[PDB]
């Protein structure tokens, strides 16, 4: 599904998403416009590492989740990446606070330093009541 933009605010919101370890409701939808374009179907293959990266926020399969085919890959979140292709993203925003617990936080994914950090994102969350 693709999210409207103050559809998916008030979601990842009700989801406890806004302030999680520091970080704003505006810097996760930049991160999920720039990843996805708030698309939970979007998924992109890395010929380079064999690893896929899955749904809203694009989490790649090394490291946060199993599909069985990534090289030495871990599952850290301990879900089956098809629970980042649903329509309920539940299961994303719980992998994604598991991604930002770490060292990084949000910086764990390069866009968001790229096209986030140390941009005015209040366009984001502009109007939608969060």
């Amino acid at each position: 599904k693709y999210f409207e933009r103050c559809e998916l605010a008030r979601t990842l919101k009700r989801l406890g998403m806004d302030g999680y370890r520091g970080i704003s409701l505006a810097n996760w939808m930049c991160l999920a416009k720039w990843e996805s374009g708030y698309n939970t179907r979007a998924t992109n293959y890395n010929a380079g590492d064999r690893s896929t990266d899955y749904g809203i926020f694009q989490i790649n399969s090394r490291y946060w989740c199993n599909d069985g085919k990534t090289p030495g890959a871990v599952n850290a979140c301990h879900l089956s990446c098809s629970a980042l292709l649903q329509d309920n993203i539940a299961d994303a925003v719980a992998c994604a606070k598991r991604v930002v617990r770490d060292p990084q936080g949000i910086r764990a994914w390069v866009a968001w330093r790229n096209r986030c950090q140390n941009r005015d994102v209040r366009q984001y969350v502009q109007g939608c009541g969060v």
